[PDB]
């Protein structure tokens, strides 16, 4: 049967090294689960299987979603997978766990992204000790934001699309301040009242995404470009930040929700996967949000609300520019660059937000790209 | 049956292939698990007689990412030479992870949203990193932790070693350090048999390293050493030693995965038919016994009973997992890792899953069921029927 | 356990009929083929799609003789449907209306095709006599009523369908009583339905008939007075709480759920399951609990869980004998009349049943319809609304 | 074959009576049950393993209820076997093959009897019902009426076959020379033993028993006569003959089908799988090349072409069909009704379609593919593609 969204739920983002940061990604993947299996008003033992996404797994310990599924209190007997497709992560769960849905194989599942960059460690390669001294890399940059074929950031990535569709530091700057201006309405005017889940740190009350305040207006054309010397476009204050945070969101097919009479939030409707060259990635949402238009044959103007992932302001301009879409219906609350990005938690977190901001029967459209070139893209209805 | 919509066309295995698994710190080495994921790629593509511009999105097992770049199934899958259009996921679900790859492939051939795939597994443990916490460095020093115990074979809940989990069960289900090593002599004998036999001249494709055509593990054993080894996992009454539990090793498999409309528009035959697979979870000291009861989910449903498996494959995590699914089974040891396994074969942990179902591919002869199931860390297993042709 | 899972179910997308006319009543002028014309080409316009989206079509028809050749065809090509869409005339006997359903939705299943009309038609009215081909006998020739002979009565017993209801009766004590009381509830529930403007939905007013003429036709005084027309003395069933002999066709648009996209046409119902069972030739009247069991039991659900059944009314009898067997509640049962009111034009009769459910559900509710036949058939179906 | 693929495990049919001849005692029910026992015996399964039977049979008037219980119920099988009579005039056999198999297909039943039965010889006469007009009525044939005119054009079938000789250009002696071409090919299948495993004789009892053994039409021929009869649909510049039209029989036909995984299960082995199937239409009218678009719609569907076709079976309702399905698809006629065909053989028009299947069946070397096609009154065309 048909996949049914039930609840969707998150903790708030942390920034780096920040509010958060105390918290191992698990725990807050279980804060998760738990706050979305509380709204969806089922019993924990319903739930039946668990995709999570988490980028960056090491040192997290053994079978980080097990860990993240029994610290929730689910049963014993839930099995459980760790999903990578990069900042696809997320989003790459819930299209995983809504075909095993359609397929039969469950009928009620747990599928999200959970990522605490502040507790990414340093490696040291296995093996004998090169003379002349010894590499220690940062795993947020060797397995998170360095493309292995260019070997350059992601950031350079966007450099390089913002020069091929002349996009501006002008108008990247104006995006990010527009994003958060959002950000800063959405939350004043509790449009996240339903969505996020306080987290109290116990050695402390979070609440609200931390990322947001951390803003000056007059600072922002002032800042030097960090991805490239000269003609630079992308900065600090224009691309994502790192951050701490979990979603969670209760799937289950139309019959499995009748049966537990429970009313769904949305239906999954359709989903894709795209993949371009490597540093094209921030246009692959383009192909992929196509693709899913194209096979339930709606047009652009059919959907309500877009959700682009702000992974660079780059980014969503390059979408509204190639999809020629109403920017005014993109990211309306806020998105990465003002709220944050923990890398396996961002795919989930805009499907969990399209869930709760759309109005009945209005059509939401969520896509994120991927560090290899990637997109997921996914549409829901309520 | 009455009047029910049936059942679409079943997911079929096109072709299985692998490298050799190398010792750790051994002759495979010098190569990192998304290289030997693009050779065991490359080599199921070559096997299936298509061409690469048809394989569509692929799912790779690799539990130990650390330090290999980023996302790991697209550089194994750029590396094989596939289309930059082609969308990839790395999975993880511990030692399951092979098998999960191609369950997971398999949903989502039936749902209609790709014609075919590739599904494997990939790990290279001999180039797993050490880490150090981000922070403040603690007055007196710190101990880097080593991933390969620390996100690998340490049960997170328990706070002890897969190896001690293994003893919590053999204590609970009688199975003595006797058996153990027999069943290990045993696995090391069929392997070097079978590879005498040449069975393995399908599956296994070779690696040039330049600055390996066979498996290395299994010619590192001396029958004579096996009962007198220390317990490595437990002080006094103990049972599990280096010899009759599983190895660290390097090594990929792959398969190609198809619908059969896609298998007819190609014109390739099948080597074998997907039936059934489930997952199962149990308290987490307790994953030896998960194996058994995932077998028993694909036995319930589809209706067989154990006595029409030709051949089983339980994954020798350690010689005593596949003892203790033997003994609440009740299935013919003749009948259990007839051409060896992990033991004697070694274990990269992400690769193994794959290589079984890969191995039964080649092994069952036309019209036979092959059962394959492994354990994971978590308290976790995964479960698969395939049928020959 | 990872099993492949099954494909999108078959819908019904229209469910049109012509009124049901008297035995040499008010449609006995109209051959059974244009009857099926008529309810075909209503149930085209009612579903909103192009007549030439329909691939194939299946009708009922029990008593063929003299409707000429390819009775289902004249039905199809009378209510300018393609000249290319392939015809087969199907005879299950009372189930042949609903077999015709069935066999659609299996090549529906299939993807053999993916748009189809299933349904039935009969014209009892101009159903020949026959006379056996060869040397006329001295002494007299014979000329058998094609109803009697082929309809009606049973081949291995030798005796009226009427006298295996009372061989039932009798199995299970159902007293001249309890039939009559359930004959006069079908008629009162019929004039109901037709008042309360329910059947709207369903009926193409034949142009002059607008509604159903056997439900008028009674007389609540003479129904205990009335002869025991299938067995003299100690009898039960009577020409008041037996069905009677009817004109009328019926047709369903069904198609797959891809097609419905497609077409951008909304559903009225899910085919969900169905079945045939087969007893021994006297005891039909029990064959639609077998049936009906069987589809219960596949799709797990339970007998509570059904809102509306239709069991054929071939007789007051086989209703309460379906009652008695499944212990099922009589309030649910055959809620807007049936047969013994309406009429049984016997080849258009199981896709009727099959047309009322799907209007007369509401959203997300099961109906079973059930529908015996000669010979000891009976054949089920379960369908929900929505 | 694996799994739902459909299989064909016996085929099995009488021999074909001429009109009012060797088997005109019988009502089609009871050859109907020869047939059925006779194609489950060949099955080598039990009776009780086929659970439901689909038999086509045009012409039903008179022969009692549910004719295909009947027949069943006649073969000593279960009384818990459904049954379904079904009517596609002359494809109303093969119909009834590709009803039984989509039931297969769909998993709703896993063995199956499907064929076709007809008794031309008792097919009655009927008067309408009501008021007898004064001045008399001609009671009709039903023969005739239900049988052989066109309700549109109000003609016999065998004009409407006039229509596509001229059109196609097929004259008279292009016609009967495939009639004679027939009747040979039948006469030395039937001397070579070729219809051994086919065909099974009919005991025909009364109240001193006959035993019916070999198709009895073919014998009444006479190659000589044939180019000097009189044009019976068309006085004016006709070219059908009673010679090179097929005839009025009696005859029944049975095949047990089943999923390949039945076939397994029960541990027997299958004569051939049935590839593929279809109906087309066209105008009545112009029902001889019907067929051809059936038997392209098969090739077409499973990417097949005409000459990786080994044997053909086109029915042999009029010569004029057969040619006009020659010409049209440009195939060799030395393939074609190999054996002889409905001219020769005769029609028992519920009957032929399941014939030519269960001819096809017997006849193909392994691995050979088999094309069966055949017309409907009404414009229609059946057609199936089996594998050996
Ligand atoms: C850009 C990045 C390198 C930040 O590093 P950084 O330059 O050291 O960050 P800083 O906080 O020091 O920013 C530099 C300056 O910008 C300022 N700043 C940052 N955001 C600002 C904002 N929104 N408004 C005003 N000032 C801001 C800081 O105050 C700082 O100013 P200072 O030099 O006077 O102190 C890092 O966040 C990153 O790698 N982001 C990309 C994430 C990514 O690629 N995600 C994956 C998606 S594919
Ligand atoms: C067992 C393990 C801890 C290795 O530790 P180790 O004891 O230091 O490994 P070693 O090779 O040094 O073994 C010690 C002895 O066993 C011997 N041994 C190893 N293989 C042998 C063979 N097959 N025959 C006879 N003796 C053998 C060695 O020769 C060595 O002898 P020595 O001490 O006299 O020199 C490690 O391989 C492990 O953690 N395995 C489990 C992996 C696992 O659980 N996989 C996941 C599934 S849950
Ligand atoms: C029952 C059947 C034999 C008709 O009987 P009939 O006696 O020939 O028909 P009649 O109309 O003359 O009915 C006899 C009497 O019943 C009366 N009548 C019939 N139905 C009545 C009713 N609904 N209420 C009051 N009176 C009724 C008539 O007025 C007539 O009365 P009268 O002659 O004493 O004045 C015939 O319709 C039949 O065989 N139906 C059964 C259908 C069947 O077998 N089912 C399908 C196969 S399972
Ligand atoms: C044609 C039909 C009406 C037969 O009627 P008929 O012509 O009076 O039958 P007959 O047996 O008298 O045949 C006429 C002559 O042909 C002769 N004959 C029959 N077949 C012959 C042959 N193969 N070779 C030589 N002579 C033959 C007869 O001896 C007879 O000659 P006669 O008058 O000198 O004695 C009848 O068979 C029919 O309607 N067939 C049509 C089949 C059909 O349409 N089927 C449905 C498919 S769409
Ligand atoms: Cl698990
Ligand atoms: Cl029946
Ligand atoms: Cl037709």
């Amino acid at each position: 049967s048909e996949v049914v969204i039930v609840s969707a739920t998150r903790t708030p983002i942390g920034s780096f090294l920040g509010s958060l940061s105390l918290l191992p990604a698990t725990k807050l993947g279980s804060i998760a689960i738990q706050g979305a299996i509380e709204k969806a008003g089922i019993p924990k033992e319903e739930v039946k299987e668990a995709y999570m996404g988490n980028v960056l797994q090491g040192g997290e310990g053994q079978a980080p979603t097990r860990q993240a599924v029994l610290g929730a209190g689910l049963p014993i007997s839930t099995p459980c997978t760790t999903i990578n497709k990069v900042c696809a992560s997320g989003m790459k769960a819930i299209m995983m766990a809504s075909q095993s849905l359609m397929c039969g194989h469950q009928d009620v599942m747990v599928a999200g992204g959970m990522e605490s960059m502040s507790n990414v460690p340093y490696v040291m390669n296995r093996g004998s000790t090169p003379y002349g001294g010894v590499k220690l890399e940062d795993l947020i940059v060797k397995d998170g934001l360095t493309d292995v074929y260019n070997k350059i950031h992601m950031g350079s990535c966007a450099e390089n699309t913002a020069k091929k569709l002349n996009i501006a530091r002008n108008e990247q700057d104006a995006y990010a301040i527009n994003s958060y201006t959002r950000s800063k309405a959405a939350w004043e005017a509790g449009k996240f009242g339903n969505e996020v889940i306080p987290v109290t740190v116990t050695v402390v009350v979070v609440k609200e995404d931390e990322e947001y305040k951390r803003v000056d207006f007059s600072k922002v054309p002032k800042l030097k470009t960090v991805f490239q010397k000269e003609n630079g476009t992308v900065t600090a204050a224009n691309a994502s930040t790192l951050n701490d945070g979990a979603a969670a969101l209760v799937l289950m097919t139309a019959d499995a929700a009748k049966r537990l009479n429970v009313t769904p939030l949305a239906r999954i409707v359709a989903f894709a996967d795209a993949a371009v060259e490597p540093i094209d990635f921030p246009i692959a949402p383009v192909y992929a949000a196509s693709m899913v238009l194209k096979d339930v044959g709606l047009k652009k103007e059919d959907i309500a609300m877009w959700e682009v992932n702000e992974a660079f302001s780059l980014v969503v301009l390059a979408n509204i520019k190639m999809l020629e879409i109403d920017p005014q219906k993109v990211n309306i609350n806020g998105g990465a660059v003002s709220l944050g990005h923990p890398i396996g938690m961002s795919g989930a977190r805009i499907v969990g937000h399209l869930t709760h901001a759309l109005k009945q029967g209005e059509y939401g459209l969520a896509s994120i790209c991927n560090g290899g070139g990637g997109a997921s893209a996914m549409l829901i209805q309520k």
